[PDB]
């Protein structure tokens, strides 16, 4: 079969289609127009975007396809190096770090993180309890305060102290501005008009490198048994080697960013869908009240929040917050009986489109129905992939879910929520997705919160 392709712009081919602040949303629209697969060409490159469970299931066969670094991940790699997210599977440091850090995401590990998660969650609740009448909440902003603080404390024993700030933490400001500068630069000339951009860039890289330095120095100065403990001391059972110093620095930056941005988006979209679906809200709120019987939640009680977990999975169905991942053909192969591929050919999996495959989910794919997740074996293999695929799947999945379940459960226990502005969904795309400008009012249920 000859592959569909979107509209062209002469020698630039399809490239100008991505000249938008919302490329993933643009690609979704193209997918709706063209179907389960389409080719996308730019000068010097080609990729094929996949949207159906039938094709994506084959792309997820690790004997045939491996993780690729898309253009986006190559760019991030200048900052995240050969950390876990931006390493190739065949680089020695991938499997070494995987094996060293996997234990940091065990059950015993999650039990160990729980107390510090509650520390940050209690700060969020107290914030909202302390608002005056008729004041509102800036949802993605507060969720990011929470999730940045949580990875800093749980992972690193570092306090970002984001609830003591009206502005973003300087580390995040410097990361975003360093990423932007790196991007604007390619598209420009050593005009001394750009000497100031270069000065700002050095200062932002310094902010990042100083934080990394400080995380490491504070630990050496200090018994912890957290993510940073395993980075600094753990040995790979296979090679017998620990991580090298440079790789440790890349892991710290990778985890600080990866370990919060997508989770903030998930909590934000979950609350959005709950306020837009009051009967679902009522069910989740009822579960929180019935389960969360103590002044602060226990690990076991978070595990008991089945419906809250279904809400979170449904939010990930509709708006998976790391919405695309890339693969390459390990050898020449034919995809779906129809599309020949050569060794090295790139594929992109459009997760939001996969999650709207009517042949899997039924016709009502735009509806928010947590109940889809009530009998989990009923979800076909490779139908639901918000955490990626195979050995290159999200290492932090359990950490994200535990944090989000805890936090959303506490939110629902302690407050009633109002969509006071009748908010119109506007999804901002960065490395992640978020509902930009989402605001609510939260009226306290006046339920005491433990220490
Ligand atoms: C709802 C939250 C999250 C979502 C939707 C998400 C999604 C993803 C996806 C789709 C990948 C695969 C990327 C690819 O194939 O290119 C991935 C990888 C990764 N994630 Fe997550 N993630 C979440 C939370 C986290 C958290 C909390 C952590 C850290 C504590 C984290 C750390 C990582 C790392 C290090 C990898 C690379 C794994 C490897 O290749 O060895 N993620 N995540």
């Amino acid at each position: 079969k000859e592959m569909p392709q979107p509209k062209t712009f002469g020698e630039l081919k399809n490239l100008p289609l991505l000249n938008t602040d919302k490329p993933v949303q643009a690609l979704m629209k193209i997918a709706d127009e063209l179907g389960e697969i389409f080719k996308f060409e730019a000068p010097g490159r080609v990729t094929r975007y996949l949207s159906s469970q039938r094709l994506i299931k084959e792309a997820c066969d690790e004997s045939r396809f491996d993780k690729n670094l898309s253009q986006a991940l190559k760019f991030v790699r200048d900052f995240f190096g050969d950390g876990l997210f931006t390493s190739w599977t065949h680089e020695k440091n991938w499997k070494k770090a995987h094996n060293i850090l996997l234990p940091s995401f065990s059950q015993q590990a999650m039990k160990g993180y729980h107390a510090m998660m509650v520390d940050i969650a209690v700060q969020l609740v107290q914030k909202w309890e302390r608002l005056n009448a008729d004041e509102h909440i800036e949802v993605p902003e507060d969720m990011t305060r929470l999730t940045l603080d949580t990875i800093g404390l749980c992972g690193f024993n570092y306090r970002f102290n984001s609830f003591y700030r009206d502005q973003p933490h300087p580390f995040i400001t410097s990361m975003v501005r360093a990423l932007d500068e790196a991007m604007n630069k390619l598209q420009r000339p050593d005009d001394p008009a750009y000497d100031e951009n270069k000065r700002q860039f050095q200062e932002d890289i310094k902010v990042m490198n100083d934080l990394v330095d400080k995380i490491i120095a504070d630990r050496k100065a200090s018994q912890s048994d957290d993510l940073l403990t395993h980075m600094l001391n753990g040995k790979d059972p296979e090679t017998g080697e620990p991580l090298d110093d440079e790789n440790i620095r890349y892991q710290i930056i990778t985890f600080l960013i990866a370990g919060h941005e997508t989770t903030s988006g998930l909590l934000s979209f979950a609350l959005y869908f709950l306020v837009k679906n009051p009967h679902v809200l009522q069910k989740a709120a009822e579960e929180a009240a019935r389960v969360l019987v103590d002044p602060v939640p226990s690990y076991k009680q978070v595990k008991q929040l089945k419906y809250v977990g279904m809400v979170l999975n449904e939010a990930l169905r509709l708006w998976p917050t790391a919405p695309a991942f890339s693969l390459y053909a390990k050898e020449d192969t034919v995809l779906g009986g129809e599309y020949p591929l050569e060794k090295g050919d790139e594929l992109m999996v459009l997760i939001p489109q996969l999650h709207r495959d009517k042949t899997i989910w039924g016709d009502d794919v735009e509806e928010f129905r947590p109940e889809r997740f009530e009998n989990p074996s009923a979800i076909p293999q490779h139908a639901f992939k918000p955490f990626g695929n195979g050995q290159r799947a999200c290492i932090g999945q359990q950490f994200a879910l535990h944090e989000a379940t805890l936090v959303l459960g506490m939110m629902l226990k302690h407050f009633d929520f109002e969509d006071h502005t009748n908010y119109e969904l506007d999804i901002k795309e960065t490395l992640t997705l978020k509902p930009e400008g989402f605001v609510v009012k939260a009226k306290s249920k006046k339920i005491p919160l433990g220490g």
